[PDB]
């Protein structure tokens, strides 16, 4: 699928090793601090696709698929897929090639998409960079395709960042020399064939900051599908310019500010609003960014606050602002894991409870997003406008005039206190009929052009023309 078509998708990110077992167990032990394989497979995913599909996701993002280093170390095992050694083989722990193709077919058969995580930057090696045995790698069995060993010592130094090696002294990450024609060739063929053999619909690229930007255009082009890169940094000025060579980037700038605005009743709304404006100014298409509020590399949102109203609000935000929403398996179950590896809890230990508070919230949010898209073809590409803010509130408008969706967010918390807010600035006129989708409340705009918004227990509120909701069954 191309970038333009990816815009209307919703993705569930899971760690192949942590989501589901081929034996369907709900009880298989998984001590995270141990950093070993707990046993998830591509068949375990297939086996729980109903679970995923009931929250209304259209796509999944899975861990890398290549064969890894086989050892156990004080750094743990390669259960995450980021320590590869032989690229033309599969991670036999996850299953067989046939199994990977069956995942692809099972998804497509449901109207779902497959997104795969890929690592162009490095190889993995159980030993320090001085003693790497290049004979273990396929096809890169020569120290010649790699950059000279150095650790990344100074992160402000972008050359050093691109040319020295990720990792430490227990498990080193042999850094490929991606400027070399032979390594661009290997990699461009490799990604065209990956897509063609397993029918991938889109790619998630690891360590984009660690690769020179000119590598990316012929890699985007050889794969023939949307590419979203990981540039792990909070500065839009550093990660937006990559949108010049990739298509999309993961929305790390918004991540940090969303997290803090919502962790408490005193979190900063100003900070969020300013970051919206900065990204819209540096990024060529914010609607092509991957939005998230948790992932496998930072503490879980529930580790900072266990308030459910705060949790609902960051979820409405990822789905209803500009960009593609991405939920990290566990999120829907209110997983509380902190620092890595504490945040890599097995989903199966939740028992796949489809009646969890957040399971339901995401399913309703997904319905809403799908309704808006179905009703205004210019909705998804329309730029988001944060039109009102106060110390605990942000209201945003998106969609064609006469049709815009209005989203109202609050960081007051469960403590809340019911009141009505008179939202000015919507662009809707006097007497327009709206329906608040989460409560099914019908409201009429003021003679002055105000929307009286019923606020309670600091929960999100979303309004669409009554007309539209009346054409669905969000509201009976
Ligand atoms: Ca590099
Ligand atoms: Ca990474």
């Amino acid at each position: 699928l191309s970038a333009a078509s990816w815009r209307t998708q919703s993705i569930y990110f899971l760690l192949t090793d942590r989501f589901g077992r081929t034996d369907n167990s709900t009880t298989a032990t998984c001590n995270t601090g141990n950093e070993i394989y707990c046993g998830g497979s591509w068949q375990g995913i297939i086996d729980h696709l109903d679970y995923i599909e009931g929250m209304g996701f259209t796509a999944i993002w899975i861990s890398p698929i290549t064969e890894q280093l086989p050892q156990d170390t004080a750094d743990g095992e390669a259960y995450h897929g980021y320590w590869q050694q032989k690229i033309y083989d599969v991670n036999s722990n996850f299953g067989t090639a046939d199994n990977l193709k069956s995942l692809s077919d099972a998804l497509h058969a449901r109207g779902m998409y497959l997104m795969v995580d890929v690592v162009p930057d490095h190889m993995g090696y159980a030993g320090n960079g001085n003693d790497v045995d290049y004979s273990v790698f396929d096809p890169f069995d020569s120290s010649s395709y790699f950059h000279p060993y150095c650790l990344i010592t100074d992160w402000d130094n972008l050359t050093m960042v691109e040319d020295c090696w990720e990792g430490d002294t227990i498990v080193s990450l042999p850094d490929l020399d991606t400027t070399e024609t032979a390594v661009r060739t290997i990699w461009y063929d490799w990604v065209a064939d990956l897509v063609s053999n397993y029918s991938v619909d889109g790619l998630r690229i690891d360590s984009v900051l660690e690769v020179q930007p000119d590598f990316f255009p012929g890699y985007n082009k050889a794969s023939g599908v949307y590419c979203v890169g990981e540039i792990d940094n909070g500065n839009p000025a550093s990660d937006c310019p990559y949108q010049k060579v990739l298509d999309g980037v993961l929305n790390y700038p918004i991540y940090w500010q969303l997290l803090y605005a919502f962790e408490s009743s005193s979190g900063s709304i100003s900070n969020l609003y300013n970051m919206i404006k900065s990204v819209a100014s540096d990024c060529s298409d914010p609607t092509l960014l991957g939005n998230f509020i948790e992932n496998h590399d930072n503490p879980r949102f529930a580790k900072y606050t266990s308030d459910y109203s705060q949790a609902k609000n960051v979820l409405s935000y990822i789905f209803l602002s500009d960009g593609i929403p991405i939920v990290y398996a566990g999120e829907e179950q209110h997983y509380a894991g902190g620092k890595v590896p504490y945040n890599r809890e097995a989903t199966w230990l939740s028992g796949y409870d489809t009646s969890a508070e957040l399971y339901t919230w995401i399913a309703t949010t997904n319905a809403i997003r799908k309704l808006a898209i179905a009703a205004d073809s210019a909705y998804i590409t329309y730029a988001n406008d944060a039109f009102y803010t106060d110390s605990n509130t942000i209201a945003m408008a998106k969609g064609t005039s006469g049709s815009q969706v209005i989203t109202v967010l609050s960081n007051k918390g469960s403590s809340g206190s019911s009141y009505t807010l008179t939202l000015s600035g919507s662009g809707y006129t006097s007497g327009t009929k709206l329906i608040e989708a989460y409560t099914c409340t019908s409201v009429t705009v003021d003679s002055s052009g105000d929307i009286p918004v019923p606020m309670a227990s600091g929960l999100p509120r979303v309004l669409l023309p009554a007309s539209v909701v009346d054409s669905s069954s969000l509201c009976g």
